[PDB]
Formats: C-alpha cells, sequence, structure tokens
C-alpha cells in the first residue's frame, strides 16, 4: 500500500542499459541520453504482476505485455515512480512519439524525460475518441485500445496496475 521505491542509475556499460538505450535509439539516436535509471517499487511490481498473472490465465496464446514509451514532465517523475500511471494513459510504440516536447516537456535545464514502460496491452481493438473504459468484446472488455490493430503506434490503458514504469530515460536535444 505504501509503494515506496528506489531509483538506481544504470551503468552505460551494463547490458540492461544498452538494451534500453538501443530501443530508444531505434528512433531517438539524434537525442543525447544523460542517464537511464531503473525504478524499483516492490509493491507496485507485485500488483502489476498480479494483474499480469490474471491476464496470462485468461488470454490464451496472447503475449499480453509490451514495452512501450511514455513522455512526461520533470515534475511528475516522483509521482509516477510511486503510483505508476494510476481517458486512460497513452503509451508509444516508438520513442520519437514520446520524445515530442508536448509529452516529454523540457524542464528549465533542458532535460526531457521518457519512461520505458512494461504495459499489459493484452487484447486490444481500434479506439475511438470517447472512452472512459474499453468497449465490450456479455460484459467483458478489451484490455487496451490502439490507433491501428494491425500496425499499432500507440496504446491506451485504462486500469490501475496495468503499467509499470520500469526505466526512466533522462535525455536532451
Ligand atoms: C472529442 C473527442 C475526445 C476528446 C477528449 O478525449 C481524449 C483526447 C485527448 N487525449 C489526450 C492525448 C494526449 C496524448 N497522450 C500522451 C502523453 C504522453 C505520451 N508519451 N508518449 C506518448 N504519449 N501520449 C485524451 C482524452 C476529451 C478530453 C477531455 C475531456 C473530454 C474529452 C475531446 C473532444
Amino acid at each position: 500500500k505504501q509503494q515506496n521505491f528506489c531509483v538506481v542509475e544504470l551503468l552505460p556499460s551494463d547490458p540492461e542499459y544498452n538494451t534500453v538505450a538501443s530501443k530508444f535509439n531505434q528512433t531517438c539516436s539524434h537525442f543525447r541520453i544523460e542517464k537511464i535509471e531503473r525504478i524499483q517499487n516492490p509493491d507496485l511490481w507485485n500488483s502489476y504482476q498480479a494483474k499480469k498473472k490474471t491476464m496470462d490465465a485468461k488470454n490464451g496464446q496472447t503475449m499480453n505485455e509490451k514495452q512501450l514509451f511514455h513522455g512526461t514532465d520533470a515534475g511528475s517523475v516522483p509521482h509516477v515512480n510511486r503510483n505508476g500511471f494510476n481517458k486512460g494513459t497513452y503509451f508509444a510504440v516508438n520513442a520519437n512519439y514520446s520524445a515530442n516536447d508536448t509529452y516529454s516537456r523540457p524542464d528549465a535545464n533542458g532535460r526531457k524525460h521518457v519512461y520505458y514502460v512494461r504495459v499489459l496491452t493484452g487484447i486490444y481493438t481500434h479506439g475511438n475518441h470517447s472512452l472512459i473504459v474499453p468497449p465490450s468484446k456479455p460484459t467483458d472488455l478489451y484490455d487496451t485500445v490502439t490507433d491501428n490493430v494491425h500496425h499499432p503506434s500507440l496504446f491506451v490503458a485504462f486500469y490501475d496496475y496495468q503499467a509499470y514504469p520500469e526505466y526512466l530515460i533522462t535525455f536532451r536535444k
């Protein structure tokens, strides 16, 4: 219930850093990465995994999890580290979407912030612009919605503990 957390700066020489840096740079190589940290929130993680286990048991062969990007402002970083992303929350397939100044707002020092997030996209459908929760597939609903079902570029998650902000990327132009 507390959801306290630790923030650990990864070594650039760490394979985990390289993995995260590399996905970022598939579309954001022209930005400069200042650092990458891992967010360690035990409580938030178990709640996330609980829902994942529940989703795993219900969606058959579906690979319910994706690692997506989320741009946010500097000030929200503490709130997200603790509460995650609890009219849902939007995640990008490609980091250059999230890197836009509208989402990863540059702070007074010029730093921009993008989370590399584990998201339970689960089973999704095309999303219209007027959803508080996902529509019905009965009364059982989709897990997320997307701009395009075959070639997605963003997802929208609507429930608590459906995303974990595993890594934060601090970077600049
Ligand atoms: C007609 C139809 C729908 C509406 C509105 O519904 C949605 C439209 C704006 N959406 C925000 C999208 C921002 C992108 N979000 C990110 C944010 C970080 C980020 N990092 N990487 C990617 N992203 N995407 C959500 C709500 C509405 C709004 C308020 C009240 C009522 C209705 C209005 C008129």
